[PDB]
């Protein structure tokens, strides 16, 4: 579990989308594995706008922070889910990393900021669904 508190805007993964989340929706990608949702409070998260490949990630099936280097985001085959059927997943970045189901929502953050999700795992690599072409999450 996680999410990013940006402005007036609260980003998870749609997989793990609440009631709440969808009654109060802004936008979702079934193919990108996100949801955003409005929220009264305001979030103060800063979000990365960078091409950096370098990072460090929460693991909560460890309570440990791991630094990774990551790819650039990318389509990527991801295996069928309880939530998904087997499809291609897009502005997906994989590292070499520990992961396990309740470990996505876990922040990736680089130096300028936050910079995705843990959304995917398996086999020692992690997959993050990037967050830094939504320009709109800071207007
Ligand atoms: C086995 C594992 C390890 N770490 C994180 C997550 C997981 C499980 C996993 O990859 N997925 C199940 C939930 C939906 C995901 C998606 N984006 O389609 C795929
Ligand atoms: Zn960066």
């Amino acid at each position: 579990s996680g999410a990013i508190y940006v402005g007036n805007y609260r980003v998870v993964n749609r997989h793990l989308a609440t009631h709440n989340d969808w009654a109060n929706l802004v936008w979702e990608d079934s193919s990108r594995d996100l949801l955003v949702s409005s929220t009264t409070a305001q979030g103060c998260d800063t979000i990365a706008r960078c091409d950096c490949q370098t990072g460090v990630y929460y693991c909560s099936s460890r309570r440990k922070h791991y630094p990774v280097s990551f790819s650039k985001p990318s389509l990527i085959f991801v295996e069928a889910s309880e939530y998904y059927p087997a499809r291609y997943q897009s502005h997906l970045m994989l590292a070499v990393g520990h992961s396990e189901p309740g470990d996505c929502g876990g922040i990736l953050r680089c130096q300028h900021g936050v910079v995705g999700i843990v959304s995917t795992g398996g086999n020692g690599l992690v997959g993050f669904a990037d967050v830094r072409d939504l320009l709109w999450l800071d207007e």
